[PDB]
């Protein structure tokens, strides 16, 4: 077997000086950037009064000169305009205009446009930012629908006509250059004449299949064939020239993959170049995301330094402004330019990531944004940037790509007065800087040249460069934006960046409203931070700590208060190689377990003494040792659990949070009043071997419980380092004791007499058989054992023809096979509307053919093992019963090497009816339904019919349909247009209902005042709803004399936190949502009248509806109830047959809550939570039921940067 880690991430190349200053700067802090850009700046009074001057004079003549006109003339609204030219864009699919023209003035014109034209209204966001110019990640398509039969039935014909012709124009002329490369190139000759010269792009980026990027590259060598002919050997300054993009030219382009890379996408760049040095024209490779700027800078190096491609100065290349490397990076290609003998190209650029680069940094926990956060910081940059550049002309060609009039004349002076052709060029994009470089080019003007970025395609590659372009445009802090904003003025407009930074009280303090990633939370916690591993720096020294911790000798042993016992021991195996020999575990006697729960006992009131606050001290302790050990940490996970390298950081980065954020939550809520249960027993699946783990302790300790921590069989190691850390952060030995085994050794734990309560995460099947032996137990106060038990998934996403196929295909690939589909998150059946079915299935298995399947100890590596020889062939066994229905069953090729290892490989089959799935299959296979758009409230049914209800994901931009699936789907975790895998901890608070769990959700804040016997008012947990049939419940009680019960209801109704609805703090671009529903129906097992009432108050308060126990004889004491409550109320005598039920309320002595008990656990379905009170309880506490566990948490996350950007940041 190869050594562990050996081949992890080595770098295309050692890294030299200028590479490592680079890398250096990656995330440097803002303060640090600022000052010597600043200086670099610097320029002298003569010059900033004389670009001052320069700068009014543009703006001037700017401010002294579409679809508006078509507002205005029909006195439409900002609706009416966006449903208009949805429309018309709709109309020009029909390729007759004969055909176009007599729908429109026969069915259109006159009636409803709905009988004769897939959504209307699916690229309303991009005609919303024509319109408005503003963005909004999903369209309200009732609104849009109500405008436009509200326009048409005023205007009539005429009005469609001029919607058709604008959006013609529109499509074809302003949007683009041209829609193919011949017809670009005939529209520039008019402004070449005029001396400006062209860079085209034919459109296209993120190729996601291999199948895209051969398109992409055919697209682009085509071309440089015509843009070279078109030249006619006018060479790479007076001459038109190319850009392209590398993430269009491979469907894998990072850095994880960086061999392929090199292997695959640097011999087609090479070839491209090839060709542009034949006709001498340029060739500039754009700038991309941050994560893959120091890769292309490989590229680029290797084709600079080629020896085919010397003798030609066409080689081009931008660097963009708004990075912290920016001037780091040119000192590379400058010194570059000069160790290979050629020119280089620079395109300077501030740049056009922005948004997405913030909340990439905010999601991955890193220590600072590669970008800055104020705009001025970006221009003084650019500025500093420009100096640099135009004191190498010799070596490169600068070219100042800006829109912005100050930025220009800035440069213009700083340049001085000595120009030539070829010096230096400014740039602008097609549409955009024209009427600001009509002033600029010619010997009339400033006399410098321009190029023109020219968008060559048609509405196919259009839309993510042309919404980029939009926000651009409509950013409120855009140059662009800001010149038609009357409310600014030119004095404004010129003021130079360079002195209002120098004379700020910190000079690069970072933007007041944007937080650090450690800061999202703010004073209540600080987040845990990732590692990036884009990082030359980080991977270098991972590397290193990742083959460390494979040398270390791990074990697990039982770890009872006395000390470790001895026990059977064998070998911890990687699943992904066999030969590979991870640690040792030591497993737990069934008598050791027992002693266990004993000693725990023991030790009980010594742990419940220590204060909450210095309990959660450990807690937080315990977070700083993980965070610090997180390379090794990683390490083990990556290689016991077949984990990638990103599957680990998560993995580790979810248990510090768990940890912070219950040491939190204890210092806001618990006081002597919450007295402990006694000794937990904690049990965990392997699937997250320290997340889960680490998660049910922690809150367990910190509730002031000694713990009893039963990790997976398959995962023992990481739980033994997890216990620890826990120990060395001042958990007592006897307040935390390791059990490794098997099921057996859980279920010792779990019947032990002491044990006084259970923390389970696992299958919904282990679940059941825990619930029936702890409904034979009771706590001395004759009271249930609370159980906590987060089952299975049968998780969907609904995907309808408004969604974008790449980003689906994404969030598909991520859901179900991150991790080989071994997260209960995981997407299991993807159901996709009729029309769009077939395209993304087919852009998914191109996508599905791009994946690497390994031993997980390489950073390429995408999907891991199966845990063990069972769990693959229990898959393969499901997979086997699907082929043998005849279902279609498609897999992707594993490499030979897995043989030494339980790999299965990525699995699609194609499903008819959502019935053909019968039970949560744990592994990496997605299954497949079509379904037609007007069955989709009954395909939601078929959802919620398999009793399953963890994660579910829709994917659409049409507010109606996102109200309608949301009201109607039953699941606790539910993720618009992103991944359904999110647990966030305290932003996604993770939990599920039905067969999926009986809450409180772990990562909420319910979740601690489970583990206590008398719970806390958690933070910001109350409603100003009341439930209007517990008023009606109130006043019928009222109106019986029943004055003490109706007050009881009252209080119930007021204390009642149903209708709770928050937005949780979180990164930007997303909105995260956490709300309090009922439960549903409750099984009533009352013994006294009064009892029933109590029970009744309590439920309806909180949304509920009720089955009463028959069998109680109290039917008479519910008589003339008013039709509003009745309405709720149901009699039961055979509870198996009227559920499924959402938890119990039971009344009576030990005894029979006991009886009661035993016969809830024996139903069928999901587990119930159950309540249970003596007659006596109720009267005394009018908390003896928790209004807590009558209500049901919903969790919800929104991606509002889908549809391109985010709105909240473009101010
Ligand atoms: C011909 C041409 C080619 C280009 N090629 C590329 C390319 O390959 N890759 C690429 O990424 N960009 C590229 N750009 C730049 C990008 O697309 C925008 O056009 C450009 O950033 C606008 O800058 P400005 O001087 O026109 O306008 P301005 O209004 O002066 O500057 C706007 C820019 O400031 C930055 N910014 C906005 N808010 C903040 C903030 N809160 N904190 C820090 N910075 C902020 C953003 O970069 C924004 O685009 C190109 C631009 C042109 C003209
Ligand atoms: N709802 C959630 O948040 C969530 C999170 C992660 C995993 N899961 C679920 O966990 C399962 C995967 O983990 P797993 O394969 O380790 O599950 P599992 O049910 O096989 O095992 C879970 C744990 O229960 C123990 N166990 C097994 N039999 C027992 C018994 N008779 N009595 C007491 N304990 C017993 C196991 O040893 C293990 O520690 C999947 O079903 C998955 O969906 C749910
Ligand atoms: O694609 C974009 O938005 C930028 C601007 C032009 C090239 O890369
Ligand atoms: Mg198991």
């Amino acid at each position: 077997a190869p050594a562990p880690f050996a081949d992890f991430a080595p770098p295309v190349r050692p890294q030299s000086t200028l590479r490592r200053a680079i890398t250096a700067a990656y995330r440097r802090p803002e303060t640090e950037c600022l000052p010597p850009l600043v200086e670099a700046a610097t320029q002298s009074k003569e010059i900033r009064d004389a670009a001052a001057s320069t700068a009014r004079k543009l703006i001037e003549a700017l401010r002294g000169k579409g679809v508006e006109g078509l507002v205005q003339e029909y006195s439409l609204s900002s609706q009416e305009g966006v449903a208009l030219m949805c429309l018309a864009e709709a109309l020009l699919r029909i390729p007759d205009t004969a055909t176009r023209d007599a729908l429109i003035r026969d069915k259109i014109a006159d009636g409803n446009w709905k009988s004769h034209l897939r959504s209307l209204f699916v690229n309303a966001a991009t005609w919303g930012l024509v319109v408005t110019g503003k963005l909004t990640s999903t369209v309200n398509d009732r609104s849009l629908a109500a405008a436009l039969t509200r326009l048409i039935s005023r205007c009539g014909e005429p009005v469609i006509r001029r919607g058709v012709d604008m959006a013609m124009r529109m499509m074809g002329e302003q949007f683009v250059t041209g829609e193919t490369i011949r017809e670009a190139l005939k529209r520039s000759k008019e402004l070449e004449e005029k001396g400006f010269s062209y860079s085209y792009d034919m459109l296209g980026e993120a190729a996601t299949t291999a199948a895209d990027a051969e398109r992409y590259y055919r697209d682009y060598e085509s071309a440089i064939h015509a843009i070279g002919k078109a030249s006619a050997g006018r060479g790479i300054y007076e001459g038109p020239g190319i850009s392209i993009k590398l993430s269009a030219l491979h469907p894998r382009y990072s850095r994880a993959q960086a061999a392929r890379v090199m292997g695959e996408l640097l011999p087609r760049v090479k070839a491209l170049a090839l060709l542009a040095k034949n006709y001498d024209i340029g060739l500039n490779i754009d700038a991309e995301e941050a994560d893959r700027l120091e890769l292309s800078l490989d590229l680029l190096e290797v084709l600079c330094l080629d020896g085919d491609l010397s003798g030609w100065n066409g080689m081009g290349f931008v660097v963009q402004a708004y990075g912290k490397r920016c001037p780091f990076v040119l000192d590379f290609i400058i010194d570059l330019a000069r160790r290979s003998g050629r020119r280089i190209m620079v395109r300077l650029v501030k740049g056009a990531y922005w948004d997405a680069e913030i909340k990439r940094a905010q999601l991955d926990g890193l220590a600072d944004f590669p970008v800055f956060t104020r705009k001025i910081h970006t221009d003084v940059s650019y500025i500093a940037c420009a100096a640099k550049l135009l004191a190498a002309t010799d070596v490169v060609f600068p070219q100042f790509a800006t829109h912005n009039a100050q930025t220009l004349a800035a440069i213009y002076h700083m340049a001085g007065k000595d120009f030539h052709v070829g010096k230096y060029e400014f740039q602008c994009l097609h549409g955009m800087g024209e009427p600001l470089y009509e002033e600029v080019v010619g010997r009339g003007k400033l006399d410098r040249p321009c190029r023109i970025y020219a968008p060559v395609g048609t509405h196919e590659t259009l839309l993510a460069y042309l919404v980029r372009r939009l926000l651009e445009n409509g950013a409120n802090s855009s140059f662009v934006h800001r010149i038609n904003d009357p409310k600014v003025s030119i004095d404004e407009l010129i003021a130079d960046p360079v002195e209002v930074v120098r004379a700020m009280p910190v000079v690069g303090a970072k933007h007041d409203r944007i937080a650090l990633p450690a800061e999202l939370f703010g004073d209540a916690r600080t987040n845990s931070a990732g590692l990036d591993l884009s990082n030359e720096e980080t991977l270098a020294s991972l590397t290193e700590a990742l083959r460390e911790s494979a040398a270390m000798k791990w074990t697990a042993l039982p770890q009872l208060a006395t000390g470790p016992a001895a026990g059977e021991t064998r070998t911890v195996l990687n699943p992904g190689d066999h030969r590979d020999v991870v640690g040792s575990v030591t497993e737990t006697s069934e008598e050791d377990a027992r002693r266990a729960v004993r000693l725990a006992a023991d030790a009980a009131p010594d742990w419940a003494a220590v204060p909450p606050s210095e309990r959660a001290a450990c807690l937080d302790r315990a977070a700083e040792l993980m965070q610090a050990r997180m390379p090794t940490l990683l390490g083990l996970i990556i290689r016991e659990a077949g984990k990638s390298a990103l599957n680990a950081i998560a993995e580790v980065r979810e248990a510090i949070d768990f940890l912070r954020y219950y040491a939190e939550q204890t210092r806001r809520t618990l006081g002597p009043g919450h007295g402990p249960l006694g000794p937990i027993v904690c049990i965990s699946p392997w699937n997250f071997p320290l997340a889960i783990f680490t998660g049910q302790i922690a809150a367990a300790l910190v509730a002031g419980n000694p713990v009893l921590a039963k990790p997976a069989e398959e995962t023992p190691l990481i739980a033994a380092e997890g216990v620890r850390i826990l120990r060395e952060a001042g958990i007592p030995a006897s307040a935390l004791q390791l059990l490794p085994g098997d099921g057996r050794v859980g279920a010792a734990l779990v019947a032990a007499a002491e044990t006084a309560g259970v923390m389970f995460t696992g299958s919904t099947e282990v679940a059941r058989l825990i619930q029936a032996q702890l409904a034979d137990r009771l706590s001395p106060a004759g009271r249930p054992i609370p159980l906590i038990a987060e089952t299975g998934g049968q998780n969907a996403m609904i995907v309808d023809s408004s969604a974008l196929a790449e980003q689906v295909v994404g969030d598909v690939i991520t859901s179900a096979f991150d991790s080989a589909g071994q997260r209960c998150s995981a997407l299991r059946v993807l159901c996709l509307q009729e029309d769009v079915a077939d395209r993304i299935l087919t852009m998914l298995k191109g996508a599905l053919h791009e994946l690497h399947i390994g031993r997980t100890d390489r950073l390429s590596v995408d999907v891991g093992p199966v845990i063990t020889s069972e769990a693959k062939d229990n898959i393969e066994k499901h997979i086997e019963r699907m082929r043998g229905l005849g279902r279609k069953v498609e897999q992707i090729g594993l490499a030979s090497e897995t043989g030494v290892g339980t790999f299965v490989p990525p699995t699609i089959i194609e499903l008819e009816k959502l019935s053909d799935l019968q039970r949560e299959v744990f592994g990496p296979v997605l299954h497949v339904i079509r379904y037609r758009r007007d069955d989709l409230d009954r395909l939601v049914d078929d959802v919620n019919a398999t009793g399953y209800g963890l994660t579910f994901g829709l994917h659409t931009r049409l507010d109606e349909t996102i109200a309608h699936v949301t009201s109607r789907i039953k699941a606790g975790n539910l993720y618009i247009n992103r991944n359904i895998i999110g647990a966030v901890v305290g932003v996604q608070p993770f939990g599920g209902r039905g067969l999926s769990g009986t809450g409180p959700k772990a990562g909420g804040p319910l979740y601690l005042g489970r583990l206590v016997t008398t719970a806390p008012v958690p933070p910001q947990h109350s409603s100003v709803h009341t439930d209007p049939v517990l008023l009606d419940f109130a006043k019928w009680l009222d109106g019986k004399g029943a004055r003490a019960e109706a007050e009881a209801a009252r209080n119930a109704g007021s204390s009642s936190a149903l209708g709770l609805d928050l937005e949780l703090p979180g990164p930007v671009g997303e909105r995260n949502l956490y709300t309090l529903h009922a439960r549903g129906r409750i099984l009533l097992v009352p013994a006294t009248e009064s009892g029933l009432y109590h029970q009744l108050a309590a439920a309806l308060a909180t949304g509920n509806s009720v089955a009463i126990d028959a069998a109680s004889g109290l039917q008479a004491s519910l008589k003339n109830l008013p039709q509003t409550v009745g309405l709720r109320v149901s009699w039961s005598k055979d509870w198996a047959a009227d559920g499924p039920f959402a938890g119990a309320l039971v009344e009576g002595d030990a005894e029979r809550i006991r009886a009661v008990n035993k016969a809830i656990a024996a139903l069928p379905g999901p587990l119930l939570l159950v309540q249970a009170a003596s007659s006596g309880e109720i009267a005394r506490n009018p908390d003896a039921y928790c209004l807590n566990w009558l209500v049901e948490e919903v969790s919800a996350s929104i991606n509002t940067a889908a549809a391109g950007g985010n709105a909240s940041l473009m101010a």
